[PDB]
DNA sequence: CGCTAGTCGACAT
DNA sequence: TCGACTAGCG
């Protein structure tokens, strides 16, 4: 969601070919491949017609990174975030306007562009993501769901030193703190990695390339979490942590019209809601898979109560993670979908 | 120049 | 699940 970001710290991105992590473990913003499989097939995913070539599609990068000699491990979306609910809710309002609007072109009989509006109405489903888990499965690829968004989980596999590298193409994991995210990459291998090591190549930045002053640029230009302030995007962003000298960030954001030279009013819910998308990216609930738990993405500090973190992902019971996890509870009507065992 | 909001692009015949 | 592009605005 930090739009803009990749071009603004282009020099840290180097193009790689996977072949670099050769024996090693990556894993997948598996989703993202969903989304792009399904635009193959819109037509009948909005007609409700039965379909599974988007199981093919995510299939062809899996055994292409398999071919390689790559563990992968494929990481799925879980349960909603409340911290998204305003951009699911714009969303859900995109694909129902679009659904809505095919409908009438066929009716019309333009099929052209009943095509165009079907496939920006395409909605990825447990069910979707479901097949191509037991396709992987069948393969011997692990697969994970996370027990909210994918982004954190896979934040976390990688800080875990669980796996080496992301694939992905939100480029905002950066803000969780994973370290190395390969993006754009093609079904042949090609792609472009950033390491967090090096995001003090990208001159632009000046001295935040630190892990805290990240976050706080990325939430500030305005992420999924938290519309930004009207007329500050990445570079203004930037520009106040650079020249802000204060460590405490709160006093820093009320007066960051002075940093700017610009008439700048910060509502009182505006930090409330910078202090929940910190600790959002912070404290978001994953799945710890040796333990089999849900912790927070990382360790809650002595400034935060985790009571009153609901917004970044509510603690169910350690069986019920499970289940989710293992793909075998749907997310939505709880049920019990499959009876997968990794044990047996 | 930097930011915004709208648009449109991803598949693959 | 997202990103790239662009014309217009300050
Ligand atoms: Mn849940
Ligand atoms: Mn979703
Ligand atoms: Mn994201
Ligand atoms: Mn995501
Ligand atoms: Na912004």
């Amino acid at each position: 969601g930090i739009q803009g970001l990749l071009q603004f710290i282009k020099e840290a991105s180097e193009p790689i070919h996977v072949r670099k992590y050769k024996g090693q473990v990556v894993a997948v913003d598996t989703y993202c491949w969903l989304h792009k499989g399904a635009i193959a097939c819109a037509e009948k995913l909005a007609k409700g017609e039965p379909t599974d070539r988007y199981v093919g599609f995510c299939m062809k990068f899996v055994n292409m990174l398999l071919s390689h000699g790559i563990k992968p491990i494929l990481v799925f979306d879980g349960c909603t975030l409340p911290s998204k609910k305003e951009v699911e809710r714009s969303r859900r309002e995109r694909r129902q306007a679009n659904l809505l609007k095919g409908k009438q072109l066929l009716r019309e009989g333009k099929v052209s562009e009943a095509r165009e509006c079907f496939t920006r109405s395409i909605n990825i489903t447990h069910a979707m993501a479901h097949k191509v888990i037991k396709a992987a499965r069948s393969q011997g690829v692990d697969c994970l769901v996370a027990p909210y968004e994918a982004d954190a989980q896979l934040a976390y596999l990688n800080k875990a030193g669980i796996v080496q590298a992301i694939i992905t193409e939100d480029s905002a994991l950066l803000a969780f703190g994973c370290k190395k995210v390969i993006l754009k990459m093609d079904q042949f291998g090609n792609g472009l990695e950033i390491d967090q090591a090096r995001l003090g190549m990208c001159r632009q930045l000046g001295d935040v390339f630190t892990e805290e002053k990240f976050r706080y640029m990325c939430i500030l230009s305005g992420c999924d979490y938290l519309s930004s302030l009207r007329g500050i995007g990445l570079a203004k962003a930037c520009k106040v942590l650079r020249l802000a000298n204060n460590p405490d960030i709160v006093k820093v954001i009320k007066k960051i019209g002075h940093y700017l030279k610009m008439n700048i009013t910060v509502p009182e819910d505006y930090i409330n809601g910078f202090i929940r998308a910190n600790n959002t990216f912070l404290y978001q609930l994953v799945f710890d898979p040796i333990k089999r738990k849900l912790i927070p993405l990382n360790a809650y500090e002595d400034d935060v109560d985790p009571e009153t973190l609901s917004y970044a992902g509510q603690y169910v019971d350690d069986s019920i993670a499970l289940q989710i996890a293992l793909g075998n509870k749907d997310i939505n009507t709880f049920e019990q979908i499959d009876d997968y065992n990794p044990d047996t």
